């Protein structure tokens, strides 16, 4: 698959965007991986320890552009 047209974010490892953590807080974020073929990512919230790392489909309302 390819992923979706979502203005202000950018779909690779590494790219930041701001996904919602597992308390419900939004929070700067970043890719570690992306999963082509179920269209998801696995998203490290920066607040977080890694293990935290979650997988997320990439058309989820959890994921937002980084704030300017």
């Amino acid at each position: 698959h390819m992923p979706p047209n979502r203005p202000g974010i950018t779909f690779e490892i590494g790219a930041r965007l701001e996904a919602l953590d597992w308390l419900q807080k939004w929070w700067p974020s970043r890719i570690e991986k992306i999963d082509y073929e179920e269209g998801k990512m696995l998203v490290h919230f920066e607040r977080w320890s890694h293990r935290y790392d979650e997988w997320i489909y990439w058309d989820s309302n959890r994921l937002r552009p980084l704030e300017r």
